């Protein structure tokens, strides 16, 4: 005889407000959706200087997770004809035609499978025209389409050509089309003055407060800024995007679709998918070092399932994300620290809160 919101906060305290004490992580929020209905829970402090408590309106560095409104992005240009994901970044950006990276389409970069991208840029780039060169003097490595490496240059080259395809800088794309479109208040490229009091610090393995540093393409790769609240509206959208008008409701769909598979981790646009349902191990496995660090020769889809789940961690100097759906179940949740713990820890918390709620 105890109300759903109180069963859902008595999970997450038993399975995630361990973790501040035991990895020392200043402030917290856990969000859960079912059944298009959100629970919010926030823990600890937004800054430790400061004293100011974890909140609604508290901004937290998304670090990766911001890959998938680059995804989003993408599947929106798609879906108004601006963009296939058969072209190559030259149509768009006339200084890369006839260059070796030309000869790599818009879906193996935003796929991590360019065969010659590892995950940061050389710490030398830094301006456009670094930017420009870098991509300019590229030469591949592994054959085209075969092997994936996690890189910030190659989706950060996807969300680059995706804002030239809509006549926008990209931190436009997000902030004016696609926000806005998902119902979004709350989200940012770059957090203005008057919303600088909300922006949480992060906190460094040494609890020292840091926030992410400017970098090359890094608002598509990991530069996006976003609530718990906004976070949640999010998920929502993805659990239902038939609710949504035509354009964002395509962009959303066109994330969901598996393009080849590693193991039993289906890579989609942005997202990670698995067969649901799915065992803990399997979720594990998607964020090892072998998956995350190194390249890892891609199969075809051959086992196309029925029923999905899919999740993505994110993580800054900072911060640490993990955001999780399950269409079936019409749940989601979101987690947003401002200090980084271990990717198991998140994933783990997550799946018992998950398949524990009634
Ligand atoms: B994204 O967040 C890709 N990613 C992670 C980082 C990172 C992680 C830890 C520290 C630092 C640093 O000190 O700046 C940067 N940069 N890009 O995805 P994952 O790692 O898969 O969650």
């Amino acid at each position: 005889n105890t109300p759903k919101d109180q069963e859902i906060k008595k999970l997450v305290d038993q399975n995630f407000k361990p973790l501040l004490e035991k990895y020392d992580v200043p402030g917290m929020a856990v969000g859960v959706i079912q059944n298009n209905k959100k629970y919010e829970m926030y823990y600890g402090l937004q800054s430790v200087q400061d004293k100011k408590a974890v909140n609604s309106n508290t901004i937290f560095e998304l670090g990766s997770v911001s890959k998938l409104f680059t995804a989003t992005a993408g599947g929106y240009a798609k879906n108004k004809g601006k963009i296939s994901f058969d072209d190559t970044p030259g149509k768009y950006w006339k200084e890369l035609k006839n260059t070796p990276i030309d000869q790599v389409n818009l879906l193996q970069l935003a796929t991590y499978t360019s065969g010659n991208l590892a995950l940061q840029f050389p710490d030398e780039v830094q301006t456009d025209q670094q930017v420009l060169t870098f991509f300019k003097d590229w030469k591949p490595k592994n054959p085209i389409g075969e092997y994936r490496q996690y890189s910030n240059p190659s989706i950060g080259l996807f969300g680059k050509v995706v804002a030239l395809s809509m006549n926008k800088p990209f931190d436009q794309v997000l902030e004016k089309t696609i926000f806005p479109a998902l119902g979004l208040k709350h989200s940012y490229v770059n957090v203005p003055k008057t919303q600088m009091q909300n922006y949480a610090f992060g906190y460094n393995q040494e609890n020292q407060p840091i926030r992410v540093n400017p970098g090359p393409l890094d608002a598509p790769a990991y530069g996006v800024k976003s609530t718990l609240p906004d976070m949640l509206s999010f998920i929502h959208a993805n659990l239902n995007p038939q609710k949504y008008p035509t354009d964002i409701q395509r962009a959303i769909n066109e994330t969901h679709q598996g393009r080849y598979q590693v193991n039993t981790m289906y890579q989609a646009l942005g997202w990670e998918e698995f067969s649901y349902p799915a065992t803990l191990q399997t979720l594990l496995d998607s964020n090892s070092e072998q998956i995350v660090m190194k390249p890892n020769k891609v199969t075809a889809i051959s086992k196309e399932p029925s029923v999905k789940m899919y999740h993505k961690t994110g993580s800054t100097s900072g911060f640490g994300t993990y955001v999780v759906f399950i269409p079936k179940e019409n749940i989601g949740l979101v987690m947003l620290t401002n200090k980084r713990i271990p990717n198991e820890e998140r994933i783990k918390a997550a799946y018992v809160v998950l398949n524990a709620i009634k």
